[PDB]
DNA sequence: ACGCTATTATCGCTATTAGT
DNA sequence: ACTAATAGCGATAATAGCGT
């Protein structure tokens, strides 16, 4: 089934199955537990926001690639 | 039978006080010296997250290395 | 330093919204 | 309708961190 919907809530409330007071930039929820800087809200759909991650792991493994390719060159 | 993974740091907890759990280093264990030994246990509901903001901060470097190499290529 | 139980977070389970 | 996704309540397992 396809998910249409965006989550209001923040990813790790709804990890957690709590309620998220959604406040922004992190909700108070993260702040008290700690974890603040994991805070965050989808923009996207599910799958506008998969596309997303396949094409950014693509970027840094070939950035990977690149830089060793250039160290290498640097010592060779 | 749960999962409940600590959240404070190790130390803390070692030591059984509050720990005030600020990041990346605690002023709990600031305060008493060791403040580069003070990080925090992996939260399950947490690895996503957290493997996101690790794949940030690594294509950040990246690129700014990819750069400063193309110069000190020439 | 730590024993110890009040404070606090997990996840089975109830409701509810919405894809086909 | 049928029931895959979502929202997230709350009994209570367990950590939290106070006070001896
Ligand atoms: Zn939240
Ligand atoms: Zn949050
Ligand atoms: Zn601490
Ligand atoms: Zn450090
Ligand atoms: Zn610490």
């Amino acid at each position: 089934r396809k998910r249409n919907r965006i989550p209001l809530g923040c990813t790790i409330c709804r990890k957690r199955k709590v309620k998220c007071d959604k406040l922004r930039p992190h909700c108070q929820q993260c702040t008290k537990t700690g974890v603040a800087h994991l805070c965050h809200y989808m923009e996207q759909t599910w799958a506008e926001e998969a596309e997303k991650e396949l094409l950014k792991d693509n970027e840094l493994k070939k950035l990977r690639e690149r830089v060793k390719s250039l160290e290498k060159t640097l010592s060779k």
